[PDB]
């Protein structure tokens, strides 16, 4: 009865009033490509390293099942599809979101959404958490806070699914296109710090052809970062 | 994204742009109680005895998985939950739905909805087809046709799920209550013909404590009908 007109993403949608995690459910269940798993609230929502992702009622918490018949080298760009999709949807609602490489979307430097891509066999799970009308952690923001009024959650869902379907269908044919859309919507030319054993600071210049973040250290040395479990912050 | 606040029915919802039959999917798949299977259209929708059920886009085609812990003798009353639920939803939209015993809902004697219950052990599937904005076959009508304008399909879905959840919750506690609601919303006091192995005509007087249709033949003979595979016709 939703009447979705998308081609792949959204051919089927499984909704839960409550779930542990849409990403976990998508990883452990046999689901056809394009299936969207969405829930009003998650009790065990997570980001990387099992980090807790606050998922109270009011936000958009979903995962999408994908099985990209593209070269192995291209699979790492799926996270960008989610990020750009969110930016496009925010724009439709007159909100200017900017991508914090490589999985976050910020509005005036406050985090409004996060993306988490996981694998299980040859299935890829694209998870997206977007703050809409829900309470958010201090420092973060939501569509409601930016617009000053409650936003119709289903309208946001319809918009995002439509944008992701378009981005994904093009990705299957032209996998390099997503990189320029990311570059034009990403926070660059600013100083950042990458943590971990041997942490360092430098200017985030761009992303390369593999989606790696290019950082120029004060010494002039250029490092290429693969997100993985690294921590990035704007100083 | 839906924000359903029901207790059992609607805890989970699986939506399909297209499906063979929501009843078949529900019967076949491993699903939790309360799960609603809904599709924009069905390619192989059916009623009893594999009779074709036209399910074009615009209508509400859904099935609900139930595992009612009530006496075996009460299970035949589940069809009434579907019929009454539909009537209540129609009344909420100011449409005069009346029950044609025991599985159909009519508006001005034209079929607007049909209920089909299929069971097997600890699993009952309550199927409901309601014409909303879709084109319908002759002898039928739709909400749009009766109101003279299109009706928001999602609004009808929310209304029906809420009514069904309430009716089901009460059914688990008092399986007899549904019979009073059927009596107050069913077409009675008119001549009908029962078509099965042979046939007979008489006045549809009421339904008894088992939900059987009580018919008074002209001779004065009283027959108690169990729907099963018989058909009821108005004269
Ligand atoms: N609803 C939310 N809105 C915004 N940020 C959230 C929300 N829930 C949790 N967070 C924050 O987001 C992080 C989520 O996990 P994850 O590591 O995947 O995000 P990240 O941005 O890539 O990493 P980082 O912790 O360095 O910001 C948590 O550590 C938490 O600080
Ligand atoms: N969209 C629709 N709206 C109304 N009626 C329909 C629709 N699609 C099919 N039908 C009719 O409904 C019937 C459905 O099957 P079923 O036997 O279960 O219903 P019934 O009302 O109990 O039987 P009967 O048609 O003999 O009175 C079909 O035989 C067909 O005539
Ligand atoms: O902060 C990030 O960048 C990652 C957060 C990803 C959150 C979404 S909410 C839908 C899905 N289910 C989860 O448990 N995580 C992801
Ligand atoms: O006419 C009747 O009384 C029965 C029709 C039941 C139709 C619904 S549509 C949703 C579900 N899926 C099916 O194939 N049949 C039922």
């Amino acid at each position: 009865m939703l009447g979705l007109k998308t081609s792949i993403i959204g051919r089927r949608v499984i909704y839960f009033q409550e779930i542990t995690s849409t990403n976990e459910f998508a990883k452990t269940s046999y689901l056809e490509e394009g299936t969207v798993i969405v829930a009003d609230k998650q009790t065990m929502g997570h980001g990387r390293l099992n980090r807790k992702w606050e998922s109270p009622e009011g936000g958009l918490w979903l995962s999408i099942v994908l099985s990209p018949k593209v070269p192995q080298k291209d699979l790492p760009k799926i996270v960008f599809l989610g990020a750009v999709g969110v930016v496009e949807t925010l724009k439709e609602f007159s909100i200017d979101g900017r991508i914090k490489w490589p999985n976050d979307v910020l509005v005036n430097y406050k985090k409004i959404a996060g993306v988490l891509v996981e694998g299980k066999g040859d299935k890829i799970v694209l998870g997206i958490g977007l703050n809409v009308n829900n309470k958010v952690p201090n420092g973060a923001t939501s569509m409601k806070l930016e617009l000053g009024s409650e936003v119709p959650l289903l309208s946001v869902f319809r918009s995002l699914i439509t944008n992701l379907d378009r981005l994904y269908l093009n990705f299957l044919k032209n996998p390099m296109d997503i990189l320029n859309l990311v570059r034009d919507n990403m926070i660059l030319g600013v100083r950042v710090k990458i943590l971990g054993d041997g942490s360092f600071e430098g200017i985030a210049e761009d992303i390369d052809d593999f989606g790696r973040l290019i950082i120029r250290l004060d010494s002039g040395e250029v490092k290429k970062v693969i997100y993985g479990d690294v921590s990035l912050r704007f100083l």
